């Protein structure tokens, strides 16, 4: 549902092939469970199961989302296995990502906090690895002409081997409620990640995702701090619209902060493409230690 363009295709899983283990999360739209899934890939494997709470308007929303998610298969997008529509509750089956959402992972590996990561805070090399993978997922979505309306580290997942993919199970507005500004009745906007053209003109395009990615880049180098944490929602809105930019994080080298600033050009057309932002981050991520050691 977070995607916006700028039933036979859907894979089905028998309810007996899904064995719920325990709850992983809960939101306003449903629950997430860890489950054992049989004969999904050639004997048994762990999966995250999103259960839809309750309804005919929601059943068609579920069907369209499943169709969209089926089309969306890539190396840096959380894997969607299919649905279970034989009875209630309707289920969506996704791969299980061991380390949870990227915001939680960053926070637990920051100075304020070991199979996949070294002790202490994440090094420059791993922060750039994380950033490059998120950018790679955005390059793919932009390439399919899809806009992600809620790009943030809370909406990315981390798996075994520090593999980072875009995806979430729809509970961010519940788990990370302070990351949203409540408006017109029930609507909640991720204002701190939104560019000036979204706040002012209610426009959200591929260039608006480059801006949101720059905020994601800032979250990474601050180990998951909330952008504009010192400010209330209206003060954050004033900053974004008046052109005040987030400051260079302590752990962020000037070369990386240059990439962030390039994402935050006021005019959408002046922002670099996500393809270029990715290219610059991957070049830094795979750069020899000798080079990276003289950056920061
Ligand atoms: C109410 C509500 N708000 C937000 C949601 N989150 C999204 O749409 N996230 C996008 C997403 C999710 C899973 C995998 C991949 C992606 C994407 F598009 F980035 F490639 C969902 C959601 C509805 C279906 C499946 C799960 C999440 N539901």
């Amino acid at each position: 549902s977070s995607l916006s363009p700028t039933d036979a295709c859907v894979h089905h899983i028998k309810r007996r092939d899904i064995v719920l283990k325990w709850e992983l999360g809960e939101g306003a739209f449903g629950k997430v469970f860890l489950a054992e899934c049989h004969n999904l890939l050639p004997d048994k494997m762990l999966v995250a199961v999103k259960a839809l709470k309750e309804s005919e308007s929601a059943r068609q929303d579920f069907q369209r989302e499943a169709e969209l998610l089926t089309m969306l298969q890539h190396q840096h997008i959380v894997r969607f296995f299919g649905v279970c529509t034989e009875g209630r509750p309707l289920l969506m089956v996704f791969e299980y990502m061991r380390h949870g959402d990227l915001n939680r992972f960053l926070r637990s590996h920051g100075p304020d906090a070991g199979e996949d990561v070294a002790p202490g805070p994440l090094g420059l090399g791993q922060l750039l690895a994380v950033a490059s993978q998120v950018a790679a997922g955005m390059v793919y979505l932009a390439g399919l002409h899809f806009v992600h309306r809620d790009l943030a580290t809370r909406n990315c997942l981390v798996g075994q081997g520090l593999v980072v993919k875009i995806g979430d199970f729809g509970m961010s507005r519940d788990i990370y409620s302070t990351d949203y500004y409540r408006v017109g009745g029930r609507t909640m906007l991720p204002i701190r990640w939104m560019p000036p053209e979204s706040i002012l003109y209610r426009k959200f395009t591929t260039e608006s995702d480059v801006w949101s990615f720059g905020v994601v880049l800032w979250e990474i180098f601050t180990y998951g701090k909330q952008p504009w944490y010192q400010l209330s929602n209206t003060e954050a809105i004033d900053c974004i619209t008046q052109g005040r930019e987030l400051e260079r994080p302590r752990a962020c080298p000037p070369e990386v902060y240059a990439i962030m600033r390039g994402c935050w050009q006021r005019e959408p057309q002046q922002r670099h493409s996500i393809k270029d932002v990715h290219a610059r981050l991957q070049a830094l991520a795979q750069a020899p230690p000798v080079y990276l050691d003289v950056l920061g």
